[PDB]
């Protein structure tokens, strides 16, 4: 039909016959002429109509009526040049039309964007804007760029079963019942992370896969259903080895938006992330780090500071803060499970104000803006109590205050590798009180039970779990983990240790593990691994916070579908088989 | 850990110290000397413990165990050097082992293929073999040529939903419960149609995807619960323009095994096909065509051959059968729901022998073999009744025939397009027993209900069913369905009057169909695609009949995984939630 691309029309093909075919982006009449936009993938030309039964024929069109026009290719007359699109100086004037496919009035125009529930609904409407469109398109280079790096260094794209044993790992899967065997059901796997291992017991050495993962998750922190990971495992590695390949598909992935990404990339310990950031998915745009003052309030007699932590976080010139939004920081600060945030104003002086300076002695008044670094204007931020709370409150400040003064470019790249996990977390350690809680469970697992103890924690894991540090690595970009790994255990004996752990007893572990524990048993490989959030990745490349923006057809809050009206009802013949 | 790939070794290498990881394919004890081929994904070199420490250790070793050594690489001995392996003329003579992964006595052996139980409990072993670990390598090359192809022509790669909505189209759907929507269910897709078309709608214009597909059958013909499908669309296309990117999709993918595809591809009609071949998936390795003898035998007085249809299948040199074959001929007829086959014996006079030559007229038995183009020692097959049933048996007769005779080089690559196909099927024509039963239900689509009619049956689709074409097109690799698409139908009013043929009213379309139905409201471009059966192509590409062989961790027959013992009886706990 098409002969042209209606965005590759120049001065140059003057005279010309030519057919396009795509959507009428806008009409205008004036005269008894009318001017089109005619759109398709390559851009836009113009198209008039000035005669005949054309013109009579182009009454009928209407914005997003899918057409194919043919004409002869004219420069536009004296004043009419469009400089800021590559037709602008031609139009086509029309010879032919035929109406491909009619469209109703838009639900929505495509330089408006609607709410959430009207571009879900008509997402095939809102793919057709420059953003969302480019978004899809994006993707596609992005998964290309991944895949090229990877066949350069030899990996084997491999297909793992979506259709899975339902395993007693964290967190809940999705069911399907089976036809053919009533009263059993598959489930959709969280990951492909037993396969990947399988594939490395079955000598494949260097495995990729773009995967789809499922959990049914309480769908809050922007979570869809179903989401894309980029899936890697490799044999005979150590986490160098891991990282340095890792490295490389992020360099060809951020290539894609013309961003030269300066490797190798740096790395900090879990500890001293939480020490300097309170977070183990730091955000590295800016600085105002926690400073420790632990040590310093040893011998203090002010009861709040008389705890295992205390920390500091030092605002610039926030002592000229007004007064309503201090109290809000407290609020801040209990909405997020914690007691409240103590601060000490530096005033114009050097001298302290606040409710905390007049309690400290003279030794401890007189020291402070040294040791955390102030100057005379600023506020500094206290948190005290258990050091994964106050932490995670400083950490969770120091983000709020980045914000609030705009310390935050937001072109610049930041990444770290954040390694040497704690193998462990303790399952449930506080209160939602803010308190500590007394400790019900066994331990849990940091990233995964698959991962290994580093060398010097092999003997004393199950003795000492919660010094006991692992072989995972976790990417961090812009304050988001974008992905993790680990060196996985490969001997059956460590697997049980860390099952025993977290209380799973050897019978147990073979009767839900066992494929995997057998496995072992035929000389398994050392083996380590990553996966990416792919998702995530797509959505900070196409600059959009939110990851539904980056999927073709995503659910909104919910797992519901706008799109299909789903989930929805059965019927009850399609029940009666077989559950 | 490692320094050298194991394949990789050569004279040139002498006396420098190298590290291999890998595994022992096998151990040999000669003198105090123990003697292993260490294999890698690259290869093999032999390995040998002479002295020290490294032999006491190296008693320990056994198949499969997965193992690192260093040592020297030493020319072999004078009458020691392995013609037929790349590393033949070298061995490393160890100075140190690491033990990476005991192997215990393994459940098969490599160089032997187990049963099939045996085979997918332990696959991890079963693709340590040859075979099984290159067929999925070439997977993975098959994959990367296809993209390669697709991306040279401009299509965008995308990713869509596998969670659904159930939709009352053909087949039964994979059902997952929603927690979040108790009594509510998502469907696992059976084929990406509707969201591929919905991207024709968001102007993506050119799309693919290497798709994950759910279908829940009966489980024979080789079927998979799940299976993968490379899925394409375009817009603004006729026929011949997917066509050609399908032959350049497949030509790529030929050229991963070191062949060349001929292009163009040939094409027939499904008529053509279903009269020369009785088969839409006609292979065309070996002749023994069809012949029509209706006309021919329009005047006849023997019964048997009063039909609507007669049809023969001429065997070259099959006078000379013995009896005893010729009576299984009838079995082989009934067990495909056929009531027998009539057969005509030309004995080496050129003379007619058997029970239907005495019953023709002179004047048919005259100009009988030169009709059929049979020459003296033939036997000649028919079958007659309605069309349909004695061209399938015709069919299936020429196959076995070729079969029999070895007419069929297992080298050769026979492609062909089916074109033209109807556009309905009669719903359900013929009984088990083999008699034409009473139709009950309405016209059921021949490719997918979305499928358009050629522009001369617009109007009559609806008035003349049977007799209406549609521009659906199959592409056949020798004699098997490799890949199937279709011209959409792009109008909502068209769409209606081919739901309203198959039962389903204004409304119960508008209720399950609403969303697409809908989109043709905005504008709604000409579209078209197909779908590649992309397991079948890699198994016909590794040379084997299951498509088991070239899946990672495929089901055997009843959707059983030997591997994970899947699918299994869930927890009380876990079926509370919530269906």
């Amino acid at each position: 039909l098409r002969t042209h691309a209606a965005g590759s029309l120049r001065p140059a093909d003057a005279g010309q016959t030519v057919t396009l075919a795509g959507w009428v982006a806008r009409r205008r009449d004036h005269g008894g002429v009318i001017f089109i936009d005619l759109r398709d993938a390559s851009g836009v030309s113009q198209v008039v109509f000035r005669e005949g039964d054309v013109l009579a024929a182009a009454h009928r069109l209407r914005a997003e009526f899918c057409v194919a026009v043919t004409g002869v290719v004219e420069v536009r007359p004296e004043g009419n040049e469009n400089p800021e699109i590559p037709t602008g100086q031609i139009e086509v004037n029309a010879t032919e039309l035929t109406v491909l496919g009619e469209s109703a009035p838009l639900p929505f125009q495509l330089d408006e964007q609607a709410g959430e529930e009207a571009r879900l609904k008509y997402r095939y409407l809102d793919l057709r804007r420059e953003g969302p469109g480019n978004a899809l398109r994006l993707r596609s280079k992005v998964n290309a760029a991944a895949r090229s790096v990877l066949a350069e260094h030899d990996f084997v794209e491999i297909e793992t079963p979506t259709l899975t044993r339902s395993t007693p790992e964290g967190a809940r899967d999705f069911l399907v019942p089976a036809r053919l065997q009533p009263g059993s059901f598959y489930a959709l796997p969280q990951s492909p992370q037993l396969f990947k291992q399988l594939l490395m017991v079955a000598g494949m050495e260097r495995y990729y896969q773009i995967a789809r993962c499922y959990r049914d998750e309480d769908f809050r922190a922007d979570r869809q259903p179903e989401f894309t990971q980029l899936d890697m495992e490799m044999s005979f590695v150590e986490a160098d080895d891991v990282i340095a390949i890792s490295e490389q598909v992020l360099k060809a992935v951020w290539a894609t938006i013309g961003y030269d990404l300066p490797l190798p990339l740096p790395r900090i310990s879990y500890e001293e992330a939480m020490r300097r950031f309170g977070s183990d998915k730091p955000d590295l745009r800016f600085g105002i780090e926690l400073v420790e003052c632990t040590e310093y309030f040893k011998d203090t007699t002010f009861r709040v500071f008389q705890a295992p932590y205390v920390g500091a976080v030092v605002m610039p010139g926030g002592a000229s803060q007004p007064r309503r939004t201090l109290d809000g920081w407290q609020e801040f600060a209990k909405q997020r499970g914690h007691k409240g945030l103590a601060y000490v104003l530096v005033g114009e002086d050097g001298t302290l104000g606040g409710p905390v300076a007049k309690n400290l002695s003279d030794a401890e008044r007189d020291g402070l803006v040294a040791h955390v670094g102030a100057n005379p204007g600023d506020c500094i931020f206290f948190a005290a109590g258990p050091a994964k709370g106050a932490r995670a409150l400083l950490g969770a400040t120091r983000i709020e205050i980045a914000k609030r003064l705009d310390l935050i470019d937001p072109n610049a790249w930041a990444f770290t590798w954040v390694v040497d996990f704690p193998m462990f977390e303790a399952a449930d350690e506080a209160t939602a009180a803010g308190d500590v809680a007394v400790g019900s469970g066994a331990w849990t697992a940091m990233h995964h039970a698959f991962t290994a103890p580093k060398p010097d924690s092999v003997d004393t894991f199950d003795s000492d779990p919660g010094n006991a540090l692992s072989d995972a690595y976790d990417i961090v970009c812009n304050g988001n983990e974008i992905g993790g790994g680990s060196i996985r255990i490969h001997r059956r004996d460590i697997q049980e240790r860390v099952f025993a752990m977290m209380g799973i007893d050897h019978d147990e572990a073979q009767e839900k593990f066992g494929f995997l524990l057998d496995a072992f048993s035929y000389g398994a490989p050392p083996h380590g691994g990553i996966a990416f959030g792919w998702d995530r990745i797509t959505a900070l490349l196409a600059g959009v916070d939110s990851i539904r923006e980056v999927i073709a057809f995503p659910k909104s809050g919910g797992g519901v579908d706008p799109l299909t009206d789903a989930p929805a009802p059965i019927t009850p013949q399609q029940r009666k088989e077989s559950g």
